[PDB]
């Protein structure tokens, strides 16, 4: 049985009562057809609201019973509306075990002073022979046991809510409360007026450029007048905010100076997200403008997809000035782009 | 295998449920033809909406169900407008195995309150017959498969745009690397009479307790050394371990202490996943200082759980020397099992 | 115990079960073990 | 119906039990061409109302 996530276990609860009664000279019934004897009302501890009792006829009810004990059970008192039950009746022999124990499969709806039972329960002659032994001393022995089915209930019991579950990773919450706290002052960087506040380690492990003048046991004096000018400040808080949150939003429109600051500060992942973000930029007119950053900047896939896009739109991108423009200032260019143009096209005259 | 530059995988997400199902006292089926016995609300995590439950004629629905047993699943809540679902019906035996399985061939469109099932599920009389089995002690067990399929996505996958492989985040790396390295450590710290080279700012960083008392006059004194003797420096060096790398490879071995340290030192995460060890961890015989140390540590899922498998296997437990020892080393945790064991189980 | 077994739902509630519970640790060590080991393991 | 009016009221003769899950009503409550047809009323500026008595 393989363990389920949920499952659910349903319980109708049932009571019992086991009742004994023994009524003594029974030949002495005092009376023909129509009699009746009750007995003390009974009921268990629990819980204590339904309280039963029995009747009897010894010479019967109806011209069936003629020749037949008739035996009633009936529900004497009843807080709740309804109570279901199944009863089961039997007869004791001389010896007290169970004889002529026969009982009703259904469960009657059961309703203060309603009777259910059995008007052809056993034979009056058959009782009153004693080739039987079924009474012992003149004393008929009645075993009556009932079980009441009360209202079910379920559980709803859910297994292995699910799991325990897990708070989200903490790795940028910590350093970017940090920052936003601006608590733990190691380093005051004042560069182009405005000051920043930062630490070693993380500006070390995240920048080898920022390792290298802090490796050479200058630290003291380069913190407090360290020289920042091919950077503006504004991109040097997004490089800090980058670093520390770990994303970079506006660099849609800010894609070539952080580009040219991670070739500054050897940052190969954030090249590398400026030159995916600067992919899906180029147009007709200013894609030579692009090819010269990536020639400068040694942007290798840049450059790839700048060569793709003029060999591809040939016809419009050398249309333009800024193709021209190149072709003067930078005649290697030319060569290597009709080298690699003839070397491509092996055919033709 | 040919070598395309494309690739496209359509992914249709299936959400399996596993439920189990017993009937006690079924041939006290109270009712003639016309009864209906619905059971408990049930989901498995999927988003814990979508609500279904079973229901059951005991005699049949109608005429052409006399002699058959009707089962039926009813979907009582959904976030969504309409899912589709496939499910499987089977009974188990009295040995557990599943027999008379059928299954319905569609993925049947189902909405608030909508109804599909088997009218004549099964014969009534080759469960009453007692030969077969299928009735042990007049328990009434059935398994139920529900696979709900949802709206497929696409990947759209090229292979080899990416002209640039994307590294993932070095942040967890980096870190580890720095403290085999053993660098730009500001000042010294030293455990249990052995030297482990760490410096308090990612130590501030990464623990909210550290970061309350290093500020609070001992930075200026006995930064160069601080006193933790309550856990050894083999457990220590794991700790400073999930503080850099952010994981702790090692754990099995000593989940125990680990937690030990864990609510000392006001641990969300390493409370949970050495707490999610000891629950395949729990067994017979040591369940009793599992008690103890989880409401020693204020483990809450922990100490209910484990008190979930006193429940279930509280006629073995008791007689260890182990859960006499608990019983006469805390009360309260026999008066918590009682409360469990009383109130919400009987 | 017996009692207490079946009655245990509201016998709790009341002050005299954690008095109970402070001042005698060895009696619930029987009042659990004729609860566990009788009368609702059918789980 | 369109003026408020309580119209094809119908209600049951037996008081049915009622265990979770268990419905009781009239399958065959109108007819459909009935309720569509707009001369008597049934469907007001494409809005269904329904009085409820238990």
């Amino acid at each position: 049985g393989p363990v389920a996530e949920s499952w659910c276990y349903t319980q109708i609860k049932v009571v019992k009562f086991s009742y004994m009664w023994t009524i003594n000279n029974f030949s002495f019934c005092r009376e023909e057809m129509g009699e009746v004897i009750k007995s003390s009302t009974f009921s268990s501890g629990a819980n204590d609201k339904l309280k039963w009792c029995l009747r009897v006829n010894p010479k019967g009810l109806d011209e069936e019973s003629k020749d037949y004990l008739s035996l009633y059970l009936l529900l004497v008192s009843c807080p709740k509306s309804e109570v279901r039950a199944k009863f089961k009746f039997s007869i004791l022999n001389a010896k007290g075990e169970e004889t002529k124990a026969m009982e009703s499969q259904r469960a009657y709806r059961f309703v203060q002073g309603k009777d259910w039972g059995f008007k052809k329960f056993i034979r009056r002659d058959f009782l009153l022979d004693e080739a039987n032994g079924l009474l012992p001393d003149d004393k008929l022995t009645l075993f009556c046991e009932v079980s009441v089915v009360q209202d079910s209930v379920n559980i709803s019991g859910q297994n292995t809510m699910n799991m325990v579950k897990v708070p989200e990773c903490r790795l940028a919450d910590e350093l970017g409360g940090l920052w936003e706290n601006s608590r733990f002052t190691d380093c005051c960087l004042c560069v182009a007026g405005q000051e920043f506040q930062a630490h070693k380690a993380i500006l070390a492990a995240r920048s080898p450029v920022f390792s290298a003048m802090f490796e050479h046991e200058m630290e003291e004096s380069k913190k407090n007048r360290v020289e920042i000018n091919d950077v503006e400040p504004e991109v040097f808080k997004e490089m800090m905010c980058f670093i520390y949150t770990g994303k970079a939003p506006n660099l849609d429109k800010m894609a070539d100076d952080l580009l040219a600051a991670a070739d500054k500060y050897a940052l190969e992942r954030l090249k590398v997200m400026c030159e995916d973000a600067l992919c899906s930029n180029l147009s007709v007119e200013n894609a030579a403008e692009i090819l010269i950053l990536a020639d400068l900047h040694s942007a290798d896939q840049l450059k790839t997809q700048a060569v793709d896009f003029i060999n591809y739109h040939a016809s419009d991108v050398l249309e333009t000035s800024g193709w021209k423009s190149m072709v003067v200032s930078h005649p290697h260019l030319v060569a290597e782009a009709y080298r690699s143009l003839a070397s491509a096209q092996c055919p033709f005259l």
